[PDB]
């Protein structure tokens, strides 16, 4: 009877994963994907946040900043480089957009080969088992399905303040900005703000981060503070405990000139400065309010906008599932959405019973000095297991590659958190250093096997590689021992 | 009736570890370390092979090569770099030697602080519990100890051929070469040869590798071949199944000109070419023949020169121990020698029972495209567990960072080897790609916890990071499925 076995609302990370996997079982599948424009009119193609305005262009721009560092390092390794290489914003974003565009077309082609109907249209439920697809020109069409997957992700939140929508940009706009941002104010202090401030400084821009309260709420606060200090020592300026109150345009331009006014968080003080660009990185809102959930009876958390879901990704309505960023109490990460989507299609059409495991999922912040972790933060381990049952082994280290450029000794830092009640099970893993992500992935695998501290110590390091530090952590926070190099021992 | 509790012969990786650890227990310790010069008169300072003529300078030169690549990549990411950056050998080796020099002094200081007597002198046993230290000027002194640790390492092997000692250089000489090597022949095909051929090409030299038989004997042969093909594609020329027969000098110089003659391995064919530098990387010999082992009754394997040892690093003579490269049937790696040395001191003076675990020790080859691995090679897993009990999951991948420079798709490769008789225990782990070492270290930890294929698949990747490929290997070699990108799916 129904038009499709499965209609997927949203063609991002989770959505496309679910589609590609469901297509393996010869089912009629349709992906609806539509990108509503930013307040400034920015649009993009198929593939979701990660592909167009997230991980992909972010890491590419991170890379652009790393390369700036590599240019300086090269002098000391014998490359006869002149004194300063200038960076060119427009050339960079052109390359980035070029890659993105080929991902856009890669997916469009992938869907076609897998025989998945792709409809570039906004999905909205109209009643049980029925959905309306409104296309770009306003034309509607109604479709029915046996099952639905909500995979609509989130969008950047604005402040409630005068001028923010008309003058500020968000990450959605940053990655295809047609001109160089110039002097920038980044408002916010989580992974988006820090990563962006990070690479904008790295390519040579004057950058300021305005912080409401703490850096990286949710992450290990000592790690967060170390990332903060590093950014401060390498250019990025920080304004602590201030929130903007208005953004007014002094001059239009590409970039123009903007006057930002901010109020203290605890006092009455006021500050003004002017910038070329104000980037808002102050959280994201779930796209669940305008997809007609009332008409099919799907319950969402009204305050947060997230969708509560069974451990099988089922909503309260038996035939409607949800995946990715919109899920209540989950994690907002591409590979999680992809795994969730893939395993869902497996359970539905492949007779699998494998659920998606959301415990100890590794993450990485691509701040100038990268931060990789997995498991519990120190504070959370203490909360969960009790202060005197936790042992923290830690150490600084110095990447061999930095010795010859002769920079940044005792900045990189590694800690493992152990549960003394459980054979010193490693319940948290943290690294601050180059290629933090590469380092962390493997250790996340070991956490899944219940790695103990004596198993860790019995693993031999690879030399000379930063990651080897973890096989030799012998100094505890409790012992109070010194952990500075150099060091230079055996 | 002892001067010292422990005399360590050799102040390398293992020796210095054992010394630093033994010193924790307030024992009288002496390190003897002397560097006998290369045939060309090269020597160096405290620290052993790894510090002076191995891991450290090798990685630093590898880094010089990667930075060459980074200069090229930077153009696409918007850095207005001109067309060619020349490299300067003398400036590079100055920086490298500088760092090495500070490690030399670092250790010399570390030993002094730890109250370890350091004697820059050649050790030679003269009789039970007695050793002779011959210093640089030929002055002898006799010392006694309750225990001795032999930690003397190895030295480059030469060929049995005319001109090799007088005209060729080895790794011992390479890292402090006072002039640029120019057009180079590397003889040999294991980790030393390929690593060196690698970075010499990377800094812009004309490089030829001459191979006797196969590449990287002992490592997974398919991995070896891939490394080989990559090197061929990126400059390095290979001469297959040839062995040099003589090296004659055409002209002295810095570099001079050398005429190398080589004979086919299976036919009668002869080839001549001329080079600026011939680098011999054809194995190393244990320094165990000239340390007076006869006089104390220590048994060595006569053919190989290695010392057989109990699982506690004890020789047949109860009071004499051996560590590091000289050990029979072990592995010749810095962190192994360090661990062995550190744990030995723990057993002897710390009442520990923890032995050094030599199974599944991760290694990395720093060829231009790095190769990391841990556990068994495919062929060894088949030999050990039987062909139809092995499942190999594998995939090519394309580092996000390479997409914008737009190079080298489908070169990086990952595979895991699983035992079907043992819940698909991952028994071998192989990766070819950037930061291979960083990726591998963590997975080596997981192998110590008996990581299974399903545990692997339940671990969520970090996006976008190369290492994440391992969380999603779904195509087996047995299935015959295609594994080429791009691809681009969900
Ligand atoms: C700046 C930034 C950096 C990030 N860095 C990382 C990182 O390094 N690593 C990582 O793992 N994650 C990162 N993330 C998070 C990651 O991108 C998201 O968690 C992931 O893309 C979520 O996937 P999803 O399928 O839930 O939503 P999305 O991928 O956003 O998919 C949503 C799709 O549905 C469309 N849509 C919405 N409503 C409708 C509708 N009604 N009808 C039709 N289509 C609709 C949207 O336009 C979008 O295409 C980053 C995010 C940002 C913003
Ligand atoms: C080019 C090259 C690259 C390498 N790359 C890596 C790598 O990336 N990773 C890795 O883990 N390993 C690498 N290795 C191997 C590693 O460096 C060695 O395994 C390690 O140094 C061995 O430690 P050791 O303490 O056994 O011997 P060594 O470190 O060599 O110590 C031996 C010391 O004893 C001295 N000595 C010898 N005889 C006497 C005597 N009779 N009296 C006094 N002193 C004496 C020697 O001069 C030397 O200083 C590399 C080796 C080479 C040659
Ligand atoms: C994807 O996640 P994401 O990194 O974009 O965001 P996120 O992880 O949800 O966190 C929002 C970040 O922005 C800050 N923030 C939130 N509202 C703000 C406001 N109204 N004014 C100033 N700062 C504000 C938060 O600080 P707080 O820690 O003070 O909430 C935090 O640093
Ligand atoms: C530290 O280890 P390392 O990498 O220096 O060496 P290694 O790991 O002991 O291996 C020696 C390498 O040099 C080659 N080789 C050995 N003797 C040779 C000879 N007489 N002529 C030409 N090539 C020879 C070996 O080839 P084979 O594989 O043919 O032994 C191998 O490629």
């Amino acid at each position: 009877s129904y038009d499709f076995d499965l209609i997927i609302i949203g063609g991002g990370s989770g959505g496309l994963a679910a589609a590609k996997e469901a297509a393996k079982f010869d089912k009629k599948v349709m992906v609806l994907d539509f990108v509503t424009p930013t307040p400034l009119g920015t649009r993009w193609g198929l593939g979701g946040t990660c592909v167009n305005v997230g991980c992909i262009p972010k890491k590419l721009m991170h890379q652009a900043a790393l390369l700036g560092q590599a240019l300086k390092d090269s002098r000391n390794y014998g490359w006869k480089l002149e004194d300063t290489v200038k960076h060119d914003w427009e050339k960079m974003t052109e390359s980035v957009q070029n890659h993105i565009g080929s991902l856009n077309w890669g997916y469009r082609v992938a869907l076609r080969e897998k025989k998945v109907v792709y409809e570039n249209a906004y999905g909205k439920f109209i009643g049980p088992h029925k959905i309306m697809a409104t296309n770009n020109k306003g034309k509607e069409k109604v479709y029915s399905a046996e099952r639905f997957l909500i995979a609509t992700g989130e969008r950047p939140r604005y402040l409630g303040i005068p001028g923010d929508k008309e003058y500020c940009i968000s990450s959605d706009d940053l990655f295809s900005l047609p001109y160089c941002p110039g002097k920038t104010l980044v408002v916010g202090a989580s992974y988006v703000a820090l990563e962006c401030a990070g690479f904008l400084a790295g390519i040579g821009l004057d950058v300021t981060v305005m912080v409401r309260s703490i850096l990286l709420r949710g992450f290990d606060q000592d790690m967060a503070n170390k990332i903060g200090e590093h950014m401060e020592e390498h250019g990025i300026k920080f304004i602590r405990q201030f929130v903007p109150t208005k953004i007014e345009q002094i001059e239009a331009g590409t970039p123009g000139r903007l006057k930002v006014t901010a109020k203290s968080t605890n006092s009455e003080e006021t500050i003004e400065d002017e910038f070329n660009t104000v980037l808002l990185a102050v959280g994201r809102d779930s796209c669940t309010r305008t997809i007609g959930l009332e008409t099919v009876g799907v319950k969402i958390n009204e305050k947060t906008g997230k969708i509560p879901v069974t451990d099988e990704e089922q909503t309260n309505v038996p035939y409607i599932y949800a995946i990715g960023d919109i899920l209540e109490g989950k994690l907002e990460l591409t590979p999680v959405a992809i795994q969730a989507g893939r395993l869902l299609a497996q359970r539905l059409y492949g007779g699998s019973t494998v659920k998606c495991d959301y415990d100890n999922v590794p993450t990485t912040v691509f701040t100038p000095l990268e931060y990789g972790c997995c498991g519990l933060s120190e504070e959370k381990a203490v909360e969960k297991f009790g202060e005197e049952n936790i042992e923290v082994y830690h150490s600084f280290f110095w990447p061999l590659e930095w010795t010859v450029p002769s920079r940044d000794n005792n900045k990189c830092y590694a800690k493992v958190i152990c549960n003394l009640k459980d054979n010193e099970r490693v319940v948290g893993f943290h690294v601050l250093g180059p290629n933090a992500g590469e380092v962390t992935q493997g250790f996340a695998a070991a956490l899944k096997c219940g790695l103990t501290k004596q198993q860790l110590d019995s693993t031999i390091g690879i030399h000379p590689v930063c990651a080897e530090i973890f096989t030799t952590l012998s100094v505890t926070k409790r012992s109070g021992g010194d952990i500075l190099q150099s060091g230079c021992x055996g």
